[PDB]
């Protein structure tokens, strides 16, 4: 996250980290053993860690929990980051409490002027690189589709919007891909894509989880 804020500990009690060895990717928490990332995420060896704050310190809410099953959407597209999107369900329940809970899915979709809360372990410079330890938010609307489109001629489609800042200087960035856009209470985007970080005309593009709903309860029914 550039130009954010500290959100405070445990206080995105639906961020997780994706680690490998390392931090690699956030996610969220859709319910106690399944997460919802984004889909250039993938791996193998993925330990999910819920209850962070400081990735590099045991602080003492902390679940870590291997992964024993990864769903990659079914039409993703590597090139086009078309349907970047991810389900991994966890070897075990989570504990639910306040500072590990999981995030509602949509009903409907959110608009265009809708404030969201981004948040992630990402790069926080934009012409530099700086990796947090504790999690980062930035507070962001969601743009209109043709202010989308206009930013990134061609390459945006209907499972995709945008959220930022059209001057630059404030969007998610490296390593915050995977994680969450939660707009009034609700999962409505995946930290996807966007050219370079905070960069002026090229706001992120994020997953659009409302298209995604009836694949995401179908796939938790039958797994
Ligand atoms: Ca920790």
């Amino acid at each position: 996250i550039v130009g954010g804020y500290t959100c405070g500990a445990n206080t995105v009690p639906y961020q997780v980290s994706l680690n490998s060895g390392y931090h690699f990717c956030g996610g969220s928490l859709i319910n106690s053993q399944w997460v919802v990332s984004a889909a250039h995420c993938y791996k193998s060896g993925i330990q999910v860690r819920l209850g962070e704050d400081n990735i590099n310190v045991v602080e003492g809410n902390e679940q870590f929990i291997s992964a024993s099953k990864s769903i990659v959407h079914p039409s993703y597209n590597s090139n086009t980051l078309n349907n970047d999107i991810m389900l991994i369900k966890l070897k075990s329940a989570a504990s639910l409490n306040s500072r590990v809970a999981s995030i509602s899915l949509p009903t409907s979709c959110a608009s265009a002027g809708t404030q969201c809360l981004i948040s992630g372990w990402g790069n926080t410079k934009s012409s530099g690189t700086s990796y947090p330890d504790v999690l980062k938010c930035l507070k962001a609307p969601i743009l209109s589709d043709s202010s989308c489109k206009s930013a990134y001629p061609g390459q945006i489609t209907s499972n995709m919007f945008c959220a930022g800042y059209l001057e630059g200087g404030k969007d998610s960035c490296q390593g915050d891909s995977g994680g969450p856009v939660v707009c009034s209470g609700k999962l409505q985007g995946i930290v996807s894509w966007g050219s370079g970080c905070a960069q002026k005309n090229k706001p992120g593009v994020y997953t659009k989880v409302c298209n995604y709903v009836s694949w995401i309860k179908q796939t938790i029914a039958s797994n």
